[PDB]
Parts: structure tokens; C-alpha cells; sequence
């Protein structure tokens, strides 16, 4: 049993959550809106907002419980470990002994079990719900490609749509990599702005990830920094092309943006659920582990219980790394905050 048993997923099931939370703001304060070119675009709209909501009230919390209670087990099995080392070094000393340990070690295998399950079976629910989101995307995108195809006229709107689409991208990447960078202390802010651009009348609305807090944007860590300098950079160039877009025709900037945000939320709502599986996968070898070990005492294999002190500690290492993620996790849903 490595002390890296459960990688980092952990953590970064906390640390993606802020960007996700931004990225789903984001879609639910773009206006509704109603195009010619493309009328099912309100209908997608609906759905797209919706499907934030269920991610908001239904979803997103199983991740918030299961990291509870991977916390409340961590801190339960700190707790036992001195008197649960000083019976397993003494299991063949005594047959009483032997019984006590093994007693307890089960209740604390089944309290790994019983956070199995409720693995298991969140990620069935949230399965469900990456089904439809993805099928909505997909949905969206291709009615958009569509309706794009309709204006285009006789290069021009394709060319700029693909430029705003490819700068949003680098952005949600550097906005990825600054939460993926490690933070001794885990605070900041990320803002979601409204701009407005004129054409002739008519106004068209751009609502997007703005600002990020002073402590992304000063961070000491040069990377953290750097990547907030671009995503300002970036940030200004898509003014100029949708300008240009809007200009030449305004429905496809409305269509361009509806698409692209819910491509984006969509995209980080798959990662955080593939991650979830990762922890699920390696949650099963800890526990199978944990099993084995049972196994093993039952049958008699540890004639030399300093041999079972080892592997008792090797738990040990991987509880204190599962108290210092989910304390983490906990630290970037509070304090990384989004508005």
C-alpha cells in the first residue's frame, strides 16, 4: 500500500470546482435570447440552464458529502491508531487481543466500504446527468454549426468564430492552470463580468470570466501570475473580433457565444466526473487492500506482528494524505469564491 495510494484526486476535485461554478455563472446570466437564424437556440438556452441548476442543487453537493466524509473517517481513524498499533503488535501475544484488534480494524473496513457505496452510487447519478449534458452540447453545437453555415453569406464569420472560440479556450486552459498550481494558502476571487457591444442600432451582450483577485494576478508564484497576465491579454483581443463579427452579422456573435459557454461548462463538468472515477478506482484498492490485511490475520499469516505494524502504518500514511486533501478540497470551495 503506496502512501500515494489515492494520487490527487482529492484535491483536485476541489480545486476544479471553482472554475466550474464560474463557467456555469456564466451561462445563467447570459440574457435569453431569441435568434431568426436558428430558432431552436432559445429551447437549447433553457436547457443549458437548467442543466447548471441541477449541477448547482442536486450534483454538485454529493461531491461536497462524499469529501465529508472522507474527512470524518480520516479524523475517526487518526484517533484509533495509537491503541489499534499497540494491539496489532501484540496479536499473537494473546488470543484476546487478536480478537480486539480484528474487531475493531473491521469496523474501520466497513466504514471504508460504506464510503465505496456511496461512491458508487453518486457516480451513477452523475452519469446520468454527464449523459443528457453531453448530449445537449452536442446538440447545440452541431444546431449552431448549422445555422452559422446559413449566415455566412459569401470566409468571413467562420474565421472570427473559430479565433473567439480558440481565445476562450486558452483561457479556461490558463485559468485551469493557475487552480492547478500549488497554493500554501488557498484564497482569491473570480469575478464574472458583462460588456456590451454596438452595432447598426442594436445592442449585443458578451458575458464573460472578468477579473480575478489580487491574489492571482499578484501571486508570487511567477506561473500563477504570468498565466493571469495572458488571460488579461486575451481578454481584450476577443474585443476587436467580435466587434467585427457583430458587425457583419450580429446573430452569429449570439449564437457563438451561447455555444461556446456551455462547451466550456460541459468539457469541466466530464473532467470533474472522470476524476471522481479515478478516486473511485483507487478507493477500491485501498479498501481491497484493507480487506487482504483482515484476511490475512484471520488466517493466521502474521506469525511476526511487527510485520502487521507495518502495514497498519502504511494506512496510516494514506489517512494523512486523505485529512490533508479533503481539508483542501474543503479550503478551495470556501475560499476561492465566484460572483
Amino acid at each position: 500500500i503506496a502512501p500515494n495510494t489515492l494520487s490527487n484526486s482529492i484535491r483536485m476535485l476541489g480545486s476544479q470546482s471553482p472554475l466550474i461554478q464560474a463557467y456555469g455563472l456564466v451561462i445563467l446570466q447570459q440574457p435569453d435570447i431569441k435568434v431568426n437564424a436558428m430558432s431552436s437556440l432559445t429551447n437549447h438556452q433553457k436547457f443549458a440552464k437548467a442543466n447548471v441548476r441541477e449541477w448547482i442543487d442536486e450534483y454538485n453537493p454529493k461531491l461536497i458529502d462524499l469529501n465529508q466524509e472522507m474527512m470524518r473517517y480520516s479524523i475517526r481513524f487518526n484517533s484509533y491508531y495509537s491503541k489499534l498499533y499497540e494491539l496489532a503488535g501484540n496479536i499473537n501475544e494473546d488470543e484476546q487481543s487478536k480478537a480486539d484488534f480484528t474487531n475493531a480494524y473491521g469496523k474501520l473496513q466497513l466504514q471504508v466500504q460504506s464510503i465505496q457505496e456511496n461512491m458508487e452510487q453518486d457516480l451513477l447519478e452523475l452519469n446520468r446527468f454527464k449523459t443528457v449534458l453531453d448530449k445537449d452540447s452536442n446538440n447545440l453545437s452541431i444546431k449552431a454549426d448549422e445555422a452559422i453555415k446559413t449566415l455566412q453569406g459569401s470566409g468571413d464569420i467562420v474565421k472570427l468564430r473559430e479565433d473567439i472560440k480558440r481565445i476562450q479556450g486558452e483561457i479556461q486552459a490558463e485559468l485551469t492552470t493557475i487552480l492547478n498550481r500549488p497554493q500554501e494558502i488557498i484564497k482569491g476571487s473570480i469575478n464574472i463580468g458583462k460588456q456590451v457591444f454596438t452595432i447598426t442600432t442594436k445592442t449585443i451582450d458578451f458575458v464573460s470570466i472578468g477579473t480575478l483577485s489580487n491574489e492571482i494576478v499578484n501571486a508570487a508564484d511567477s506561473q500563477t501570475r504570468e498565466a493571469a497576465l495572458r488571460i488579461q491579454q486575451k481578454q481584450k483581443e476577443l474585443l476587436p473580433l467580435i466587434q467585427k463579427l457583430s458587425q457583419t452579422e450580429a446573430e452569429a456573435t449570439q449564437i457563438t457565444f451561447v455555444e461556446d459557454q456551455v462547451s466550456s461548462f460541459t468539457e469541466l463538468i466530464d473532467r470533474q466526473i472522470t476524476t471522481l472515477e479515478t478516486l473511485l478506482t483507487d478507493w477500491k484498492v485501498l479498501n481491497n487492500n484493507m480487506i487482504q490485511i483482515q484476511k490475512n490475520v484471520e488466517e493466521g499469516t502474521y506469525t511476526d506482528s511487527s510485520l502487521l505494524q507495518k502495514h497498519f502504518n502504511q494506512i496510516k500514511k494514506v489517512s494523512d494524505e486523505m485529512n490533508k486533501q479533503t481539508n483542501q478540497f474543503e479550503d478551495y470551495v470556501t475560499n476561492v469564491e465566484v460572483h
